[PDB]
């Protein structure tokens, strides 16, 4: 069949929040909104560990964005946040791999950030989280070390935006399949990455991942 | 299992080409570029003959795009511009449904299109044309009619973008699997569409399809 403990396999979509933790948004100078920011990576844009992430020939300033990974079990439209966890399956850890020097850019001209977000091999991700293994995601600890060295911390207590009411906000404008998965944001401390680069991250207590950077 | 003549049910993939054709470019009075914009749809924008489309709860001001869509035959990476069409298993006629007034500020603010041409039922589409029933994609008419009246027609020959170079463009940004689909881009004439509105498009010879419109 279609097994969840290889979801990026068969896994349609991929739905990424911006904005969700306050020292990522004020890190950026880009302001907090009523609502938070969607874009999608293609199925393509999954690397599960042991594929490599791949720098794009136009990637001049590539940046690593750990996020908390939100697998789905059932088909999910305008899903009631109060019945969000009814529809999750589980859970991964992922990379929200970002070309900043063409965000930057994108954001200037008002244009997609396909080319800044959306890339093949832009979304690393751990092996599968069972949601039995995490009675609380909002009591969470990612971690993402470069060549041993921590770059990037943060608490899922520090989401701006609940899952529950991402799970719900998302599906009010996107209907959800099973298989589909949401990166609920990053915290502080997003930066560089450069050719043979060897990333580690991981949450405390549930599972870590190793991903090296190739290029073209 | 795969059955291209209903690739909607399984395609995984949607990426659409935006400013492809000059008279619709100059009807915005956006700029072209060097290279096509690029954003996606997710699978679940799909709407086959028979669904409604839908306007969203927060969509002010929808808008129709009659677009010749792409299928892809076998997974697609840096395909050769001169190999494109290997690759081809098809097309089907596409709206590219799109919130104006969202993509207006998206455009202002520096945001996703995610809202404004990424939500459900976004993508109408006809049934599948097999490749053998279009010897030359560049020498379509597509038409679109709301309640009886044309508001949509062009020329593929319009095209600023080649069909081969962007099927070779996209697959050097983003992998492409069997079953996706690259909508090409909309000619003049786009314009709103009210709830009740009867929506016809077709390409002369070859395909027709009908969708109504619905809200919440
Ligand atoms: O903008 C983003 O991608 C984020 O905040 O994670
Ligand atoms: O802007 C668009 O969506 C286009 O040109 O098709
Ligand atoms: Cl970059
Ligand atoms: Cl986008
Ligand atoms: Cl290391
Ligand atoms: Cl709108
Ligand atoms: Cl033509
Ligand atoms: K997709
Ligand atoms: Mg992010
Ligand atoms: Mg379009």
């Amino acid at each position: 069949t279609k097994p969840l403990s290889r979801f990026w396999e068969w896994g349609k979509n991929i739905v990424c929040v911006g904005r969700n933790y306050a020292d990522h948004v004020k890190e950026m100078r880009s302001t907090v909104l009523s609502e938070p920011v969607l874009f999608l990576k293609p199925s393509t844009a999954y690397a599960p560990e042991g594929s490599p992430v791949l720098m794009p020939a136009y990637c001049r300033n590539l940046h690593h964005e750990v996020e908390l990974g939100v697998l789905l079990g059932k088909r999910g439209e305008a899903i009631p946040e109060a019945a969000a966890m009814d529809y999750v399956a589980g859970y991964a850890l992922c990379l929200d791999m970002t070309a900043r020097d063409v965000q930057e850019e994108c954001k200037k001209k008002g244009l997609p950030w396909t080319l800044a977000k959306s890339f093949t091999s832009s979304c690393p991700v751990s092996a599968f989280v069972p949601k039995e293994k995490i009675p609380d995601p909002h009591a969470l600890r990612l971690w993402l070390k470069v060549n041993g060295e921590l770059r990037q911390e943060g608490k899922t207590s520090s989401m701006i935006f609940s899952i529950p009411y991402i799970i719900s906000y998302v599906s009010k404008i996107i209907t959800l399949e099973e298989g589909d998965l949401i990166l609920t944001g990053t915290p502080k401390g997003v930066g560089p990455i450069k050719e043979n680069d060897e990333i580690e991250a991981g949450i405390d207590g549930v599972v870590s991942m190793r991903f090296k950077v190739k290029r073209s």
